[PDB]
C-alpha cells in the first residue's frame, strides 16, 4: 500500500510486478498483469520521459537512479511519489533492474496559513493596478472591458510609460484631479497631463398646428415666463440688424457661457469663441444663417472665463406675417461629455 | 534528488557505499569510512532500531523494505529521508538507497503556496475591477468604492469576492440600452440587493423678473412659440381656471420623455405620469403648492406610456395675470435617474457614516 516493487530482466525484458506495487497503484494483487506501460500510464504525463529515461540509463551505467513524480488518482488528487531503480552487474553487464515505487504522501509537509498569507499578501502590495485601471475606463466611458483595455494601452504608447505605470499614474492623477470637472473631460486631461495628445477639437454642422386652448391674450406673458425657466439655454438674434446681434438670452445661457445677459445684448455670438473661432467653421454658419436653412452646428468655445467646452447649438429660422426670415433662435448645449467619448471610439476606430 | 547507495555482502557483511553516500550524511568521500555503524550515526535514535530490522529482513526474506526515518546535520535541524532495501538474489548482498527528502518536502510546500498566490491573485484582479467600475460609474472614490462593495455584499450575503465576480459577469450581460447607472443597480438588485428607495420629494424655489429682451413685443408670440417648440426640455403648461388643472400645451420634448403624444394628453391633468401609483403625501405636497401659487421644485417617480420608469424632476412656475391671479402654471419635467441613482449609493454611504459615528 505504502510502497511496490517490480524487476526488468535486460536480456528478456520480462517485468515482474509485486502484489504491493499494484496496491500502491491502485489495483488488486491478481488483476493485471504488471507492466511498464501500465507504470506510466499512473504516471503524471510530465514525469513518464524522465521515468523512462531514468530506468534506460540505470541499466546502461548500472548506477542506481531516483526518480521524483507523481501517482495519478482515478478520482483523487495525485500524490507525491518516489522510484528508486538498482541495477545486477554480470560481467560489467546490467542483466535486471528492481525498482520500488514509493507514495510519499505521508511525508509531506502542508503550508500553515500564515506562510500563505504573508505570501499573498506580499504579492497583493508588488501588483500592478491595471485591474482597477480597466473598470474605471470601461465604466467612464460605458465601454467593455477589451476596449477598455485597448484604450489604456494606446495611451501608454502615446506618454511613452510602462502599461502598469500608465495605470498607477491615471488613478493618483484622476484622485487628485478637480471633482467639479465632469468625469470623461476629468480623465482627458489625467490623461493629456501625463504627455498623451490632446483631443480633437473640430467639429461641423448639419441640417406647430396650434391647440388653442390658450386665450391669445395670455400666451405672450406665459412664453416669456417658459423661456425664463427653461433649463437649456435659449438665445435669440436679429438677422436683420448689424452683425446680427443677439436680442435675447435667457439665465440657462448666463449659467452656461458666464456672459450676463444683459451685457450681451446687440452683439454676435461669436465671442463665445473668444479668438480662437475655426475659419471654415464660420463659414458654414453664415452660409446657413444667410440661406434661411435649419441647422445644428457642433464648436468648441469658451465661458467668460477660459473654461472650454463643446457646444451643439440648434439654429431655427421664424418668420414673420409676410413670410421673411426676420430672426434666428439658437439652442446652445453643453455636450462635452458626449463627445469625449465619442472621440475615444473614433480611436479604438483607427486601431482597425 | 540527493541520496547515496551502498551495497552489504551477506556472508562477510562486507559494506561499500558510493561516494555520493558519503556526501549524503556531509562529508566528502575521501573524509570518511563508511560503514553500517556509521549510516546508523547520522540516523535519529528512534529509527536505528527500526532501520537495523528493515535491513535484516530483507538480508533473510530477499523482499524489498523501506524505512522512513531522519539524517542528522551538525548543528542543524535534521532533514527528512528515506532508505529503500533491496536484495541480489539465496541473498548474496542488499542493495540500499539513502534519499534526502529535504528538497522536495520543500519544493511540494512552496508549489501549494504558489497555487494559494495564483488563486488570491485572480480574486484580487476582479475586485479591483469592480472597485473601479463602481468608482467611475457612480463617480466616487475608491474608499467608497470600495464601501459600497462591502455594504452590497452585506445586503445580499454574500462575499465580497463573490459580489464582485456577480457585479462584472452581471454587468456584461446587462441590456446596454439602460444608461450606467441604471443598469449597473439593476444587477446589484439582481444578485439579492434591496430595491433602491422609490420617495420623492417637493421643495420651493430659493432670481429676478422676466423679461422677453429686445425682442419685438408683435414677433414675440411667434418667436416664443418657436422657441418652446424647439426646446430639447419637456415643456408644458396646464390651466388651473380649468376643472381638475388640465393641460393645454405640451411640446416635443415632453413627447419623447414620456412617449405621449400631445394630442392625446391635452385636456387631462399631468397625473397619468404617476400610472396611478402616486404616494399619497407627494401628492398632496403637489397639490397644496400649486393652490398656494408657489413655485416649488418635485423629484417623483413616473412612467413613460409604455411603463419604463425614471425619476422626473419637474419645476412648477406659476403664471399670474395682470391682476395677479394664478392662471396657468408651467412645469419643466427632467429625467434625472442617473444623478438620482448616484445620489442613492451615497446616500448609503452617509447613512452608515451617521451610523458609526452615533450609533
Ligand atoms: C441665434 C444664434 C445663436 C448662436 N449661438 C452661437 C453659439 O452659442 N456659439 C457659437 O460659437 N456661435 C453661435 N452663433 C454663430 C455666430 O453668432 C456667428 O453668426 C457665426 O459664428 C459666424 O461668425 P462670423 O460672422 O464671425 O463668421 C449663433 C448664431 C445665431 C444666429
Ligand atoms: C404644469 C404641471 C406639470 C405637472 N407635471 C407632472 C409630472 O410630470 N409628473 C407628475 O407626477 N405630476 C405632475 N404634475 C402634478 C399633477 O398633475 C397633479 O397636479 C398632482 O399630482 C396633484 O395631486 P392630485 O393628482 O392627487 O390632485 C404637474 C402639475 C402641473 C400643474
Amino acid at each position: 500500500a505504502s510502497f511496490g516493487s517490480f524487476v526488468l530482466d535486460a536480456g528478456s525484458a520480462r517485468f515482474v510486478g509485486s502484489d504491493e506495487l499494484a496496491l500502491v497503484l491502485g489495483f488488486a494483487p491478481g488483476d493485471v498483469v504488471l507492466t511498464p506501460a501500465v507504470v506510466l500510464a499512473h504516471l503524471h504525463p510530465d514525469d513518464r520521459l524522465e521515468w523512462q529515461a531514468g530506468l534506460q540509463r540505470c541499466l546502461a551505467t548500472g548506477r542506481p537512479v531516483v526518480v521524483n513524480h507523481l501517482l495519478l488518482t482515478a478520482e483523487a488528487e495525485p500524490r507525491p511519489a518516489m522510484t528508486t531503480l538498482t541495477a545486477l552487474t554480470e560481467q560489467d553487464r546490467v542483466r535486471a533492474v528492481t525498482g520500488v515505487i514509493t507514495d510519499l504522501s505521508d511525508r509531506v509537509r502542508r503550508a500553515t496559513e500564515a506562510e500563505i498569507r504573508q505570501a499573498v499578501r506580499a504579492a497583493a502590495a508588488t501588483r500592478s493596478e491595471i485591474d482597477q485601471a480597466k473598470g474605471i475606463v470601461m465604466a467612464a466611458f460605458d465601454v467593455d472591458a477589451d476596449q477598455a483595455f485597448a484604450l489604456l494601452k494606446w495611451h501608454s504608447s502615446q506618454s511613452n510609460r510602462k502599461l502598469r505605470d500608465l495605470a498607477t499614474g491615471m488613478i493618483e492623477g484622476l484622485a487628485a484631479a478637480n471633482s467639479a470637472l465632469p468625469l470623461r473631460r476629468r480623465l482627458s486631461t489625467v490623461f493629456t497631463d501625463m504627455g498623451c495628445p490632446a483631443p480633437s477639437t473640430k467639429g461641423w454642422t448639419v441640417p406647430p398646428p396650434t391647440s388653442g386652448l390658450i386665450p391669445t391674450a395670455l400666451l405672450p406673458g406665459i412664453l416669456t415666463r417658459a423661456a425664463h425657466d427653461a433649463s437649456v439655454a435659449i438665445t435669440v438674434a436679429d438677422v436683420t440688424a448689424p452683425d446680427q446681434p443677439l436680442v435675447y438670452a435667457n439665465p440657462a445661457f448666463e449659467r452656461l457661457t458666464g456672459y450676463a445677459a444683459a451685457e450681451v445684448l446687440g452683439r454676435n455670438c461669436r465671442f463665445l469663441q473668444a479668438e480662437s473661432g475655426d475659419p471654415h467653421e464660420r463659414s458654414a454658419i453664415r452660409s446657413a444663417i444667410a440661406n434661411g436653412d435649419a441647422v445644428t452646428t457642433l464648436i468648441r468655445n469658451f465661458r467668460q472665463d477660459g473654461h472650454a467646452f463643446w457646444n451643439e447649438f440648434h439654429l431655427s429660422p421664424v418668420r414673420n406675417g409676410a413670410g421673411r426670415v426676420t430672426h434666428y433662435i439658437g439652442y446652445q448645449l453643453d455636450v462635452t461629455e458626449r463627445v469625449e467619448r465619442d472621440q475615444q471610439l473614433e480611436q479604438l476606430a483607427s486601431l482597425e
